[PDB]
């Protein structure tokens, strides 16, 4: 019961070049299966998958996380807060068999890191040594967050995973992917325009577009723009609170810093909870098949 330690532990063997090339077999899936979602591609649901995976992290007594894999158990990825993400799973299926020796963590956060990367976004250092545990360390459903809430509800949240202000904002940045599916959360459409290209489209269209509070036909409230976006409740939350409002500004016209803020937040999130030996090896910088001319 007491707050347990996670070391990373790095598969047996395995250095750079073994990760890279599971890399780059998640990346060349990405490219083949770019119909999916009506053409989005499997990007976006990759980096929800990463962030899902890895936010269930309570810095209290060190629960829940990357680490141990656990989303491959019923009771967490039937977790209502997934639904959907079980596309994300079944794409990196055909990964996992062809590379049985990575970790399900390790894969699962590699997924939301190559999905960022091959998406032009910052790249990402990421760290390997993540280990599967057992089932009954699965965390308990209602650890992620909800999407009707204010900016309050927001900043408590994320204190449980260690992330301040400026880390929330550079974090929900990513909504800048894919898109709200009805079906799925009971919020219907994307953010943006470039659904699968990482840019800092969010912060741009929060402060740009012309937003009113709607209902979906899920009865829950949402904010729309006559240009077909929308932002959940929480994401307006960051223009409604004046603290969070100047890291908006801030991003919407900083390219650069929003990309390392978020380089720096993003590999945080799938690093807590993770003790890392003095001499585990330093971070994977993986270079995109783009800068390998595949
Ligand atoms: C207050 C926190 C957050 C809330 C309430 C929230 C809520 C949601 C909801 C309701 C969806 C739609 C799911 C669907 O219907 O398919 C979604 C999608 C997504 N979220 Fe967030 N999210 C939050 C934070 C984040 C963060 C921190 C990241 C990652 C850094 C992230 C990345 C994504 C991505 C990429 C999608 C698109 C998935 C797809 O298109 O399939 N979210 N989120």
């Amino acid at each position: 019961t007491t707050p347990l330690v996670h070391v990373a532990s790095v598969e047996k063997g395995r250095s750079y070049e073994d990760f890279q090339k599971v890399y780059n077999a998640i990346a060349l899936k990405l490219r083949e299966d770019d119909e999916y979602d009506n053409y989005i591609g499997y990007g976006p649901v990759l980096v929800r998958l990463a962030w899902y995976t890895s936010g269930t992290w309570d810095k209290h007594d060190n629960t829940g996380g990357s680490y141990g894999g656990t989303y491959r158990f019923k009771k967490e990825f039937n977790d209502p807060s997934n639904a959907g993400l079980q596309n994300g799973f079944k794409f990196l299926e055909p990964i996992h068999k062809e590379f049985p020796w990575i970790s399900s963590g390790d894969l699962f956060s590699l997924g939301g890191v190559t999905a960022v990367q091959e998406m032009q976004g910052p790249k990402i250092p990421w760290r390997c040594g993540r280990v599967d545990t057992p089932e009954d360390t699965t965390p308990d459903n209602g650890r992620l967050p909800d999407a009707d809430k204010d900016a309050d509800y927001v900043r408590t949240f994320f204190q449980r995973l260690n992330m301040n202000d400026r880390e929330v904002v550079a974090l929900m940045g990513a909504h800048a992917l894919g898109k709200t599916h009805l079906k799925n959360s009971g919020y219907e459409g994307p953010w943006g325009a470039a659904n699968n290209v990482f840019t800092n489209e969010f912060y741009l269209n929060l402060l740009n577009e012309d937003w009113k509070l709607e209902k979906n036909d899920a009865n829950n409230e949402q904010w729309d723009s006559k240009s077909g976006y929308m932002m959940l409740p929480t994401d307006y939350s960051l223009i409604q609170d004046p603290k969070y409002l100047s890291i908006v500004k801030e991003y919407a016209n900083d390219q650069d810093k929003f990309f390392k803020d978020f380089s720096k937040a993003f590999e945080k999130l799938l690093e807590n909870g993770i003790t890392f030996p003095k001499d585990a090896p330093s971070p994977f910088i993986f270079k995109t098949l783009e800068e390998q001319g595949l």
